[PDB]
């Protein structure tokens, strides 16, 4: 399949997972250290093995969306739809504060569910699908 | 909420929750006149098991209506939905809602089972809206 | 509304394996044609068959629905750009995958897999895809 | 025994959905001739129809073996007085209020309901109703 | 369908469940305070927190079985069987206690099983079917 | 345990317990002769599966036999059996215990599977009778 | 491979009940003749036989497979000296033993009997024997 | 059930759970604690967001706010809670309740257990309890 | 294992279970107890209420009852005891557990915790465990 | 069925189970005193009441073993083959405790599964089938 | 490991385990030649899924057949495999691996479904194998 | 979180799991411990037998001797620790405790509860957790 495709003005993208070497990111070791501040680690043990993994899943999805949006020469703000797919609906608080750090202006369209799993692995605690309208 | 790319519309998906802050879960929730409407029987077993569904339904649907008004269309101007459930059990009392809003010819539909959708499991029904509105 | 134009994209709703002139839920290889089944990938032994049977025939179904609506509004299945691919179950994916990869030979589409629940009509369904088609 | 009459009364055995002409269980619209499928309220649509029609064919059944087992014994429906209704799922029950009002027109009976885990012969018998008769 | 209904000596009332205001009862406050103190309400909150909804619940039923049957020109000494649905046995020693309250004299005839389920929801935790013999 | 009202005796649900306070739960707790006759086998997986039903089943319908005997009557003036079970695939052993105290025709008959009966998990069967005896 | 002789002793494929003439699991009384379901222990109630039909049936064509396994290559069941036996609930235990007792008169076998989750093709199979036959 | 009790230079608490000692209100979100406190618990303002970190903050931040003014009817502070013995329906809730802690133990925090266990009084609702041993001379 | 242990004007129990040190027996009902002591944990006489009661209430009056009798061990009584950790495989036990307990304490209460956990040994008949903690100097 | 059959220089057994008096081996208490202190028994309460059912279970299995094996003429080397059924294999440790008792030489050939149950009931931990090679 | 009775060959049930101390879980476990045999499509999300059965079921006979050479035959000498499975939706999978150790007439052959194999729930497969050599 | 603190004569722990303090590592069976303190577990050198038991054995002896160093670095041994709670995933563990509790203290064992629960920290792969509190004047 087509990391993205062109269909006249819009472009769409495939569901993106926290995937890079060939692992699913895990925690804020998976992220460089800058980052990690920034997703709000708080350097204590417990709390970052509770956080981690989903900010850092959330943050390479995230992140993973800008760089292939921007491969075709668009930026977030062009994404105008998101759809988001979670493992568990209780983890939104964790994706929504890292969501704020590439939507500060005008929010996307969304629409959020609770499903089963999804690729590779139980794992993947979210996936993201992207719609961009850019003529 | 919505936008515009080109002469599609895009919605943010749809919950039943009033904007009381709370969610829809019965027929007490929705105005008297349309309660007649969604099926509502008076006997109380019935209704306790019908309400919560046909109400959510309904408050789904019609939000989608209003955002569309308020938008420059109307509901047939809606020709994409996306529709999300807890139990597809409810499926039958959704399609007779809906049947309400496309009293012709409905949209093209997708519909499946889901675990649970914001904000908590007491939301039975969300549904995504795309709208075509040169 | 199994399909409408909006502009120069075309929007089919979620599809589903259904035998259309029997009102069923397609359940194995008994369910395509034989030379269809080779390709698929049947093996003649009883319990492997059993097994791949349901996934890969009602992965066929839907993918051949989606290639004769579009094939009947002028188009192919390259102009077929985005698919949204519910499962019940993630491990049936390779067996789909092996089905969808006969339909795409040039133009591969966008894709979102995941597993939901459930879907229409009931829990024998284990496969639905919804297409999203540009053709102008 | 199907019922015993003992004084004023006659006592029906529980009775639930079989075909019993085929031995099988009710398992949907095309259990039932065509007209009483509109009066269950079968819609049409493909969807809305696999998921009612079990649970109102079933009661269908279960209800209309009650009247002609009493027709036959010379009573009414006015005089099956009491009935004790279980089901697998009390989702099902405004299906299953919608088929037993068609059956009561004038003297409603005394009722109770409640979900228990199955009836005989096996899990698919979504419905089972026991119908008391006063017939003096 | 009919609250009860008379066919010869014998008086079938119907299964009946804890609701009034349209609620189904759930603890001590829905029922009149010379009652609790009659349920065993201890004052203490942890305790009427647990046997709060089982006992008032009982207490509705119970004494709706009454009022019907009264309003067909009997007693509860009439009753001559119960058939009682639970969603859970454990249950039963605080619906026994209430039972006392209704049959001083001679109990009637019970049937007691635990079902899964009862009308409107899974809230309602106790149904009691009556059988009246009066003439 | 019963009550008269007009021609008809009622009785409270039979558990199978000894009245040792204890839970029947296999072959050794009914005498001898019975084992033959419910279908013990003497091989030893065969009788720890179907004994606990078996005699638990015997050991209620049984209680119902003197129950109504003394009161006047004997199983045939029995005309309707309610019937839990906490398993319907206990139903066949229940069927064969029943068909001996019911050898020509049997009562009208209800069956459904509950969850549990008094006075724990391990009671498989309670019947509920009523007789017709002016 | 569903025999092959090693020296004495000849080893037989698990087997399943499978009606080896329509591709299907063996599912009640209906597929064995009317004969052997009084053998069986068909009792003509209707929710008995629902019951006990598919371990009794599935019992006798797995036991009866092995028997004209072992006829066909100049054996008998007294050379049949051991089964393993593999069961989705042992509580079908009691039936398949009636059943087995029928194809040992003289010279019973070793025996080993677990209750495991499933077998081959699917879980509606009940019962699996793998047979081992000593026949110099 | 005694709220505290000493014992030479300790005194111990019972395990608290947030309810209401007035309405007997089990605490279930944001609206039931004073509104800068809920900025100060990290709301955000978004719907789904708040209805999923309300309860479990709003919780925490009353059993402790009770710790403290428990410890407060018997002359002590904060600092003098040296044991807390905190209870959870779910662990996943541990980064929430360790936010709201920090805002009462600015300085140096307490000897500490946590575990998940399944139930606390007086129903499901109930998300943390804690217990707390004070040393105060 | 320690049954008791002091430190300063402190003793420390072992948490306690329905096992009765002779036997080795696990208490199941009211049968395990006194006599009187059934009708005073509200023993009704039915047989199904008392199958149902009987387990949860007999087991806390023994396990209550081994703590006055270790107490004595060590010259104290039951209002020395001040305070209580308190495990339930099931809280739905609890009223059962308060009305024993008051026969203990029928003047004033001591500290408590109260949570419901998955199991206690020696095995998943044992319904209620207590850590009992005494100030004695 | 039979206890053990011959064919050719094999000796077949059926799986056997830990049962005696008609009742199932379920600790300490159902084995001589000599071989519970042999199996590891500590004294302590707690631990006992743990490791006693599957190692008294373990124990009377291989016994049993042995005691067929020896009434057809041979001992326990002579078993080649043997399959192991478990309810679950963390009990393991403790069967292979015991196992060491029997083989302390050269073990046998070994098949070791975690099934649901096995017959009469579910307080039955393990099942042994043993394959005895003896001319 | 394995044993000698007369002219059968016996061997313990083997599993997936590396003799690193670690259980075998994906195509990166096995050598790159055999990774395109046992059917390794390339493609990330089904690498993953069809990769632990694969790779465990290739070990695992791989690991019958030096045992057996180690003994002085090959795998035809295999006349009967017994062969459990975590998930029979595997089958397949294993299927197509067995058919590359014997690609002209299978051995007899027994497959059930288990709850769990040694040393832990990741193994999938557990095979036990019978070999006549005389 | 505050490793341990004294308050009078005494000295209270927080609950210890099996987490390397250097590498973050959750313990998860023999090879996260000292060579010949395997044996001293009861490692048998079965492949097997070692997988199984190797997770609990390394945990508990891993936080048993964290509890030691720890009440070395405020003057005490392993005798001046009175109470222990204990907290298990899974009571069948027990057995498994209790040979290295033993290791510990051949002479007299210490005040003990032990309660299954949930879940510890960080995740459900923690399979045992010890609090521990000191008398040391
Ligand atoms: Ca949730
Ligand atoms: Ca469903
Ligand atoms: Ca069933
Ligand atoms: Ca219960
Ligand atoms: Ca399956
Ligand atoms: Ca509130
Ligand atoms: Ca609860
Ligand atoms: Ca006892
Ligand atoms: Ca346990
Ligand atoms: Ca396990
Ligand atoms: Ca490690
Ligand atoms: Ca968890």
């Amino acid at each position: 399949y087509a990391a993205w495709r062109r269909a006249g003005d819009f472009i769409f993208l495939s569901g993106i997972i926290p995937v890079n070497t060939g692992t699913i990111v895990n925690g804020f070791q998976d992220v460089p250290e800058p980052v990690r501040e920034l997703l709000g680690a708080t350097g204590e043990f417990s709390t970052d093995a509770k956080q981690g993994p989903i900010l850092a899943q959330s943050w390479y999805v995230l992140e993973s969306i800008r760089r292939t949006v921007a491969s075709a020469g668009g930026q977030m703000s062009d994404v105008i739809k998101l759809v988001q797919y979670f493992r568990n609906l209780d983890h939104f608080p964790y994706y929504s504060r890292v969501r704020k750090l590439f939507y500060p202006d005008q929010p996307p369209v969304s629409t959020v569910v609770q499903v089963s799993e999804m690729l590779p692995d139980a794992t993947v605690l979210i996936e993201v699908e992207a719609t961009v309208w850019l003529p």
